[PDB]
């Protein structure tokens, strides 16, 4: 307990908080999705509800320490409010995202952070034809709302969404699910913004 | 990180917070809407639900800095709680607005701020006839709740609402969408209040 | 900005906050309602939903200043959390009131405050007969929850509810709407409590 | 204002906050219910919704003062966050309780506190037969969640629930309503725990 | 009041807060469920809603005191925000858990804590066949979201869920309910994570219907 308390005090109580990335100190966030359930479709509003968890990974020099100086501590858990976290946002949500897991991240001695929020999302999706053999395809982009590609870049480790925890008795079966880096431009701003496009093809289970 | 931390400390930790505009130091806020979806209509209550984002821009002398003195930083992202923001309010809402994006603004060295909240709004609108060829027209005014035209003026850069991100598979198609500065008077107060009137004509998609 | 910052610091950062009215220092709050919409009726639960705004006015000696000493500032806007506000409560609500406007008040140099919260209220009301020519009458009392008439008195400037912003395409039309001071007694307490009784007669629009 | 400010500063800013009752310093809380409305019954889930207010009374030596020393102040209103309040909990709720009144208590010079929260509660209740002459009976226990009878005792002043403000046009009429102290054990804990059992018999209004 | 105020000040205002368990100082949390009601089933979304309370118990050396030095105080109630609490999470929830009881724990002089949150949970469960005699079986895992088995272990005192407070007029009757420690692995992480698997068999309360 003593060494960890000392480590946390040194990382968090001495300097001002990390002010986020800049054009001079850009950051790459690795994203990956684990899809748990397509919980419902609303054919009267063209909204669909997903439950998933989103693995986020990034690295900051300001979170580095030498384990020798702190009783061989190589990592620790801490409230996400203690650290900067990326503002990864769904671009076609129709309701605020609901948080289904504790807001706690794991920080490692090399300055790397792992944060894996479980979420329920309602997003824009037309489910007409979901009861057919061909099913339907829907898509939602996830990216920083406020940081361009000059401050936050994104990547995935694989373009295949993890389906190994998908609910076996869901009303919907997944035909395919991919997660792919894209570049986009917006009216507000001349700079490219980066997103990961989650594309899910599904149909009613036989 | 170092120069930005120094800049933020200088802008925010030395003076009291900006106390908002006054008759002596008035402020002009530029508004623009990007309409993403008419998500639903409730013909039993005459309420309609929109998802959009609202670009807000204003300029304060108290947020100016010389980039030379701060490692050539020309802008930065910061929590909207760190700065004053205008109290732009829908005048015919029937529920609290739901926030769909992070509360983070971009501040630029000339003292200009850009803040772009994504919102879901339920407002007063009679959808009778939406299933016809002619469709229906609805309107909602956005403006300061508490500041008259002597403290906050509004403008738009264009009268045309941005429809380039409108959801292509929405239940409703947009026939027209405009955003227009207006002056209004209220029983409480002799002074003019300024709003931007969002006027949307829509119908059920064919 | 400078003079206002100085004024706010002098009013709020020197003394403890105003502790509310007392039997020795009683307060009169002026109330007035502006009815915007009867949004829905639920005939299965006898609940009706109103959207309105409630103009509240009171005066404190502790909020007085001389404009000469503060750059001719005669009024200012400030967060309602900076000041004491009266605990005006609907007596037959069935849900928490939903807040539809920013929590910001206007303070004037004579010590007077104006605070105008927009609200959506569900309250107890039997709508049986609303679809007839005669319509139905409903009523809800607004008053302090915790302060008797010895600490908070209420008045209205007029007994006529302001209907000039009533939604023209509402499902319901207003036949009459009055706001009237009353005295009431409760089992807990021997002292009179004051309320303003909002009485609305309405029917389904032709 | 001056004397009250001084009294509040002396009661609240000098000592640490009251840490709650103990086996050495136990407390008796007096409870009483005022039933306003049975708002709805859900026969598909066996949940019923009540609106009531709950009068709570207790006495602390640490809230005593001599009125002579404080300009003859015999009582005052204060935010419930300034004081300890008992953790009175419904034992068969199905949703979080909704708060319908301001969180403000009245403290009197003898150290007694009166706090009267208005609440909407959904609780477990089978309404089958409510449309008959005999009606149905339902019950819910209210008590401390965490303090045994050695720290918190409860009493009522009467076993009759106050029905004098019951909504006259409710869908349901009340045949009887009682509030009765009970002692229980729970598997977690060896000590007796005290509750007040609210028993309501009702039927659909003729 | 005086001795307790002194005890709380000594436990909470002198050191930094307990930073949670570590591989060097692991912690075992005991869990047990008391099922109060299956409030509803949604056959169109395969979601079911439970109301229960979850007894959590753990022990920290940093919460120990000598009762002799504090007026013979052997335990006290305190806000759960004053102490570290384990991040026990349902693994197949479809909505945020709703809290139905005050967030207050009981701390005892040996450093043991008891915290018993009442909760309403919506979780993934197919109720097809609930209206039959055999009923349906559903399951939900509860465990730390972020701590592996090297930092947080779990146990139960019994594998039988407490059903003695189950609502007698519920729409659903419980046939059986068990709570069992399990080990699981996740894609993110090589380390084992521990959960307690809550398995409930239930059916509609129907006529005065027999269990065969
Ligand atoms: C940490 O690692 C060093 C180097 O191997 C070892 O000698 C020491 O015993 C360890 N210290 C602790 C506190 O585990
Ligand atoms: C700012 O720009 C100048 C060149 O235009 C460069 O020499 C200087 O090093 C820059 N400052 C920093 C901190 O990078
Ligand atoms: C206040 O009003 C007086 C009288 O007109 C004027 O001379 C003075 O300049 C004003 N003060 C400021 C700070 O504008
Ligand atoms: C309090 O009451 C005493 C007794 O009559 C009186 O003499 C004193 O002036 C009072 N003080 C105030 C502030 O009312
Ligand atoms: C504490 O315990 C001792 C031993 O039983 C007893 O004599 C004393 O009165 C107790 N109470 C205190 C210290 O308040
Ligand atoms: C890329 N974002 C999404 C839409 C607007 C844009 C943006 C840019 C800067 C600050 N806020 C929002
Ligand atoms: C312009 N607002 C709209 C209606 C009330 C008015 C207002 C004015 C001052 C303070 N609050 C609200
Ligand atoms: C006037 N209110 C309505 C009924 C209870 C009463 C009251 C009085 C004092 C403190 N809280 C509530
Ligand atoms: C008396 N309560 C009701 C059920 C559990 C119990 C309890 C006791 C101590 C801390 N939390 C809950
Ligand atoms: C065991 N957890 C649940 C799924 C991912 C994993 C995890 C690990 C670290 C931080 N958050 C979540």
């Amino acid at each position: 307990q003593a060494n960890l308390m000392r480590l946390k005090s040194d990382l968090f109580n001495r300097s001002p908080m990390y002010p986020g990335p800049t054009k001079d100190d850009p950051l790459t966030v690795t994203l990956g999705f684990t899809l748990q359930d397509i919980v419902k479709v609303d054919s009267s509003t063209n909204e669909v509800d997903l439950v998933y968890y989103e693995q986020q990974r990034w690295k900051l020099n300001s979170l580095m320490w030498d384990p020798n100086e702190y009783g061989n501590i190589t990592d620790f858990r801490t409230s996400a409010a203690d650290i900067w976290t990326p503002d990864i946002t769904a671009y076609s949500s129709t309701r605020p995202v609901q948080v289904l897991s504790p807001q706690i991240a794991v920080v490692t001695h090399d300055g790397s952070v792992m944060f894996i929020p479980a979420q329920r999302l309602s997003f824009m999706c037309d489910p007409t034809g979901v009861d057919s053999e061909e099913g339907v395809t829907c898509a939602v982009k996830f990216g920083s709302w406020v940081y361009s590609g000059f401050e936050i870049d994104l990547k995935t480790d694989t373009d295949q969404v993890d389906l190994s925890s998908y609910y076996a008795s869901s009303k919907y079966e997944i035909l395919s699910a991919t997660q792919t880096r894209q570049v986009q431009h917006y009216s507000c701003c001349p700079e490219p913004y980066i997103d990961v496009n989650l594309v899910v093809k599904f149909r009613e289970r036989r």
